[PDB]
């Protein structure tokens, strides 16, 4: 992945969600978009992209997932980088976002060279 | 500018800023610490950092202002190394510490990327 930083356009990425748990679920992955934000510790899916029976345990008002969900970024061109695994933070955001708990996973840095 | 995204560790730099404007203020130049955020559109300065003198304007989810003068904002690297400046009005507001946003961020030539 490599992105150029511009004012006007948010850094978006799509993204598949996998609930890897053992209980039924309508829709095991779905696909979502999210941004990529430097300034978030940790990736928060917003209620609207999450699917409603995956479960969540109990400023920023949020739950976790209570399944370990197995996210794989999708670029531009189709192309998928790494899956990783994490818990992810849900809340009421305007969007996704995908935290440095993930641009670690994936191996960015913000460069000029 | 290079910096590794770490999930523990923010990705903060230190900048000069410097108050270009056309009238007095106790300090013309102040350093300060701030956020690289390629997820804010716009560069904000927390209340908590912003000279107290410098002046700010009402502009036209968290309330915000406006610098009223220009501002020169210097990028210091990790090395004491200097990015080349930047002249923006920043905004200012209640928020836990500055940030540059993608305005500065395509202004420093930056991109993120794992190649």
């Amino acid at each position: 992945l490599a992105m150029t930083m511009e004012h006007k356009d948010r850094p978006l990425v799509r993204v598949i969600l996998t609930n890897t748990g053992s209980h039924p679920v309508k829709q095991r992955s779905v696909y979502i978009t999210a941004l990529l934000d430097s300034g978030a510790d940790i990736t928060i899916i917003s209620e609207e992209d999450w699917p409603t029976d995956w479960p969540v345990m109990e400023g920023i008002p949020m739950r976790k997932s209570r399944d370990m969900i197995e996210l794989g970024v999708i670029n531009r061109d189709g192309s998928l980088e790494r899956p990783l695994l994490l818990f992810p933070a849900v809340a009421m955001v305007r969007g996704s976002i995908l935290g440095r708990d993930c641009l670690q996973g994936l191996g960015l840095r913000l460069t000029n060279l």
